[PDB]
C-alpha cells in the first residue's frame, strides 16, 4: 500500500509513535518519505553486503527480521532476528509489524540514527512540514 501523507501521520499518531524513545512524529514521517515515498511493499537488495531492506521504513534484514539469505553474520540468542519476525511481515498493507519493529530499533543506542537515510535528510531540518494539516 502506498499511504497519503496524513493518512500515515494518524496511523502512526495510533500506533503510539509520537515521541517514542524521544522521537516526534514529524521524524518517523520524514524517514518513511525518503526511505520508502511511504510504500510498504518497497524492497532493496545491498548487493554490496547481501542485506535486504524491506518495507515502508526499509529495515535491514542483518538483524531486525529473518530472510534466511543474509550471510555476514554471528547469530547470538535473537541477535539476527531482532524484531522476531520474518522479513515477510514487513511487507503487508498493515504496518502494526512494521511499527513494532521500528520501535524495538529505536530502543538499540543509536535510536533513529539507525537510518542513513534519516542522518542526510532529516537530522537538523524543519521536519514540521510533514505533518502539517494532518490534525495530529
Ligand atoms: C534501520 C536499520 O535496519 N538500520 C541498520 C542498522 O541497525 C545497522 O547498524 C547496526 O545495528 C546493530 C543493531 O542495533 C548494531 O548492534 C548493536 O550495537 C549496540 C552498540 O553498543 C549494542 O548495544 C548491541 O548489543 C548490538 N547488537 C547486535 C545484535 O550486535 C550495530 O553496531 C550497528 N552497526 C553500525 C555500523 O552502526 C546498519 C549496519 O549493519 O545497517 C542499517 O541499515
Ligand atoms: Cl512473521
Ligand atoms: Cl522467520
Amino acid at each position: 500500500k502506498v499511504f497519503e501523507r496524513c493518512e500515515l501521520a494518524r496511523t502512526l499518531k495510533r500506533l503510539g509513535m509520537d515521541g517514542y524513545r524521544g522521537i516526534s512524529l514529524a521524524n518517523w514521517m520524514c524517514l518513511a518519505k525518503w526511505e520508502s515515498g511511504y510504500n510498504t511493499r518497497a524492497t532493496n537488495y545491498n548487493a554490496g553486503d547481501r542485506s535486504t531492506d524491506y518495507g515502508i521504513f526499509q529495515i535491514n534484514s542483518r538483524y531486525w527480521c529473518n530472510d534466511g539469505k543474509t550471510p555476514g553474520a554471528v547469530c547470538r540468542g535473537d541477535s539476527c532476528n531482532a524484531c522476531h519476525l520474518s522479513c515477510s511481515a514487513l511487507l503487508q498493507d498493515n504496518i502494526a509489524d512494521a511499527v513494532a519493529c521500528a520501535k524495538r530499533v529505536v530502543r538499540d543506542p543509536q535510536g533513529i540514527r539507525a537510518w542513513v537515510a534519516w542522518r542526510n535528510r532529516c537530522q537538523n531540518r524543519d521536519v514540521r512540514q510533514y505533518v502539517q494539516g494532518c490534525g495530529v
